[PDB]
This record gives C-alpha cells, structure tokens and sequence, in this order.
C-alpha cells in the first residue's frame, strides 16, 4: 500500500499533463511534458522513484507503458508496473483554474496546483493534508 | 531545521544542474535546464515547495536569485531567501560520472544518481538513506 502509485494523464490547452498519485494519501508528483512518448514517460518515472520509494505503479495502459524504454527505466528503478490495473484529475484542473491568471504559462500553473493540493487541509481543521499524510505513511523511523 | 534547503549550481556538458539539498538529511533534488535563468530557478523552487515543506533556501549570490520572477514565486510559495552539505554535492557529481556512460543524456545520468543517492544506506545494519532521513525529521515534525 505505501509504495504504491497511481499513474494518470490529463490534456489541457493542447499540452499534456503526467500525474502521479500516491494512492493512500492522495499526495500528487505532476509535469507538463510535450508528448506521452516512451523516453518521457520513463524520464517521469525515474525522476519520481529517485524521490519517493515507489515500489508498484498503476497505469493505464497507453501506448507509452507498453514501450520497452518504459519497461526498462521501471526495471533499473526496481518498479513493479502494473498495467491496466484500477478523481484527481477533476480536482487538479479546477485548482488549475483558480491560478491560471497568476501563471503566463501553464506549466507553472500546474506546479501551484500541485502547492495547492498537496498543502490542503483535508476532512475539517482537525484533518491533515496529502503532503502530511505521505510522510505519516512512509516514514519507518 | 526541517525547513531548510540549501540551493547551488554546478556546470557540465554545457549544461546546468540546478541541485538542491534538504540541509538536515542530505536528501536532493536535482533537475537539468538549459540556463541558470529567473525563470527556470524560479520554477525548480515551486516545484520543491509544492513537494516538501519549504521554509527557508539558502543560495548563492545569483542575479537569478533576486529576479522578480523568482520574488514573486517565493512570495507566493511562503519562501525566504538567503560545511558538510558541499560534500553530498561533490558525492552527486562523483555518483553522476559512475552511471554517465550508461545512459544517452546527462539528465538521465543526473537523475539516475539522484536515484541512488537517495535511496542508498549510510553505515552499517541499523544505518538509513538520505529519503529514509527527510521523511524521518518531517514526520516527527509534525
Ligand atoms: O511531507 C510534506 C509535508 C507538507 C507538504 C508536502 C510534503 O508537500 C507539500 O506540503
Ligand atoms: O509548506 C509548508 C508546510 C508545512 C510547514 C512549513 C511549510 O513550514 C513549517 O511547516
Ligand atoms: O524511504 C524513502 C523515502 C524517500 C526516498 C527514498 C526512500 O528513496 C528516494 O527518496
């Protein structure tokens, strides 16, 4: 459970969105790339894996995780990918929006989304964020 | 203090990595840009902050440092600007000649030494990794 992400892809303004979950806390990890090719793809996922312990990956399925590039970053890294396997999305997009006109380019739009979600107190003031809940669940101590 | 950073630059390939080291862990985050420009500095520092709790980076002089782009971000982002840490950059550099040849670009190199700088355990049977540290300190934070 605490090693395991949830992989997904948004579309937006004609440019693509990687989004990464950690499932048990809802902590997110998001880039804007130009395209869902192999060699991004697998760029994205070594970069997550050198920064948090990512032991399982779910994905979608799409054609950039059946690329052998994909297949061999997640091998180097020690991933178990798991594919095809089941609303962010939704979230992200609406706080995309409410600092859209902060942002002259979407990329930086996205990063203080991400700021946003992951800092959010969730489940009333005596709830916690995403970004406290990951480390609660990872940290061995 | 959980809270701190510290933030530097090193040159290769023609090319600049912008690394920065969670003080008390010896934790990083590292990316590869094609300049040290306000832009790009003050986009690695949301993306930082929007992942680890940020409070204070320490920098060098960098005119990019005091850019009003970057002003703004810190501002936004809740961020204030300002002898063993040098060391856990020159270990990246020397991690990142190891792997270099195995991969095509230097930022796969780069981020492939992050990878094991990160997860790699100091000292012996009871010893932790920089990531084990970082999520350590932050919990017991909290
Ligand atoms: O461990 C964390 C604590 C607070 C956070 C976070 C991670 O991401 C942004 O906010
Ligand atoms: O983004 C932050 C989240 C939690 C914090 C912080 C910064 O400073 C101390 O506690
Ligand atoms: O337990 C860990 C926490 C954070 C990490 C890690 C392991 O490897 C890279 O980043």
């Amino acid at each position: 459970s605490p090693g395991i992400w949830q992989l997904d892809c948004t579309h937006l303004e004609g440019k693509v969105i990687l989004v990464a979950v950690h499932v048990a806390s809802g902590y997110i990890e998001a880039e804007v790339i130009p395209a869902e090719t192999g060699q991004e793809t697998a760029y994205f996922l070594l970069k997550l894996a050198g920064r948090w312990p990512v032991k399982t990956v779910h994905t979608d399925n799409g054609s950039n995780f059946t690329s052998t590039t994909v297949k061999a970053a997640c091998d180097w890294a020690g991933i178990k990918q798991e594919d095809g396997i089941p609303s962010m999305n939704k979230e992200l997009k609406k706080i995309i929006g409410q600092v859209r006109d902060q942002a002259e380019h979407l990329k930086t739009a996205v990063q203080m989304a991400v700021f946003i979600h992951n800092h959010k107190r969730k489940g009333g003031i005596g709830g916690y964020s995403a970004g406290e809940r990951i480390v609660d669940i990872i940290a061995t101590d």
